[PDB]
């Protein structure tokens, strides 16, 4: 049973790159199941990259009102007010993940990930990694 110190998240490639390059230090999600505070977040870029391209660490978790969060962290989130607004339409509470110590790596493609976890689907929210899985992911890291 995973302890949520190791997790994977899915982003579109432009946002995934902004993160592994240290540009985007905030990720907004709805109220989803939470990682551990001290977690490594491995960053999975969707099509056409279809790879894990780095990781980053979680310096803080913020939940609160949608307007407040944009006002406070929206610039660090690298998306536009419109995108944020369309996404959080229909809810009043958001989650902000504050990120630090980003690390670009060379891409671990989707085939290698199904080699580590047989039925890997790219996470709609976060997926927690097993111990055995983390070791393999790390082994491929470069
Ligand atoms: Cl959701
Ligand atoms: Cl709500
Ligand atoms: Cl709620």
């Amino acid at each position: 049973i995973p302890d949520r110190k190791e997790a994977v998240i899915s982003l579109w490639p432009e946002f995934a790159k902004a993160i592994v390059s240290g540009k985007k230090t905030v990720e907004f999600r709805r109220r989803i199941p939470l990682p551990a505070l001290s977690a490594r977040i491995w960053i999975y870029a969707t099509r056409p990259v279809k790879s894990v391209i780095g990781f980053a660490y979680l310096e803080a978790i913020v939940q609160g009102d949608v307007n407040t969060l944009w006002s406070r962290y929206g610039r660090e989130a690298f998306l536009s007010e419109q995108q944020y607004r369309d996404y959080f339409e229909g809810t009043e509470k958001a989650t902000a993940f504050l990120l630090r110590d980003h690390q670009p790596i060379r891409p671990i493609n989707l085939d290698q990930l199904k080699e580590i976890r047989a039925n890997f689907q790219p996470p709609q929210a976060l997926t927690w990694l097993r111990k055995e899985e983390t070791q393999k992911l790390v082994s491929l890291t470069s």
